[PDB]
């Protein structure tokens, strides 16, 4: 797999309305995923100096049970882009495995407003892109996405309806975990 080519963070966005809050994934467009569990996902997003620090959620729907994360990342000089280096944690962010050289994840911000935003996440492992992602986030669970964000997916060349939208999958969060 790779992930997409044509991907860069829209200009003029104010990085106040993307650092803020905390993100819940109500749609997400996944390119060729390498399991067949269908995820939820909400996380925290905060910038200081150019240096991004989020701590990250994932749920598993099929499982029922859930994951956590912290990346860490510089922001390019292209805007509200950056690749993240990331640590595993339990749910009390005790650092289980550290952040290598050689695991990350590279995020672009193609639309963000006061309610919404749409974001793209490239994973990787050392040479090979692992994970191409499209997300609709929103600032509380099953909030409508603004019409903004709508008109940005349809300007990404993508159709909302071919997303999976989250909120049927019976997700379960974990806001004590995402605070801070
Ligand atoms: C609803 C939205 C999302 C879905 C469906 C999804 C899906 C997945 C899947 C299937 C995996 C593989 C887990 C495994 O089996 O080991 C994964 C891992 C991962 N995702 Fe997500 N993801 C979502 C959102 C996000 C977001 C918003 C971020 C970062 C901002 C992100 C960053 C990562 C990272 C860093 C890993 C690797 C964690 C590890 O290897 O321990 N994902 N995701």
């Amino acid at each position: 797999m790779d992930c997409s080519t044509n991907i860069s963070p829209k200009q003029g966005l104010d990085k106040a309305k993307y650092f803020s809050g905390k993100w819940y994934v109500t749609h997400f467009l996944d390119k060729d995923p390498q399991v067949t569990d269908q995820y939820c996902s909400s996380f925290t997003p905060r910038e200081s100096d150019g240096t991004v620090k989020e701590a990250l959620y994932h749920y598993n729907a099929n499982k029922k049970t859930s994951f956590y994360n912290i990346g860490e990342g510089k922001l390019e000089s292209s805007g509200l882009q950056y690749t993240a280096k990331y640590k595993t944690v339990d749910k009390k962010k005790a650092v289980l495995k550290e952040a290598d050289e050689k695991n990350s994840y590279t995020l672009t911000v193609l639309e963000a407003d006061d309610s919404s935003a749409l974001v793209h996440i490239c994973l990787r492992e050392g040479s090979k892109d692992l994970g191409d992602l499209y997300t609709v986030l929103t600032h509380q669970k099953d909030a409508e996405p603004s019409a903004k964000v709508k008109s940005a997916v349809t300007q990404a060349g993508l159709q909302l309806s071919q997303f999976v939208g989250t909120k049927d999958l019976g997700c379960q969060y974990d806001d004590q975990f995402t605070s801070l």
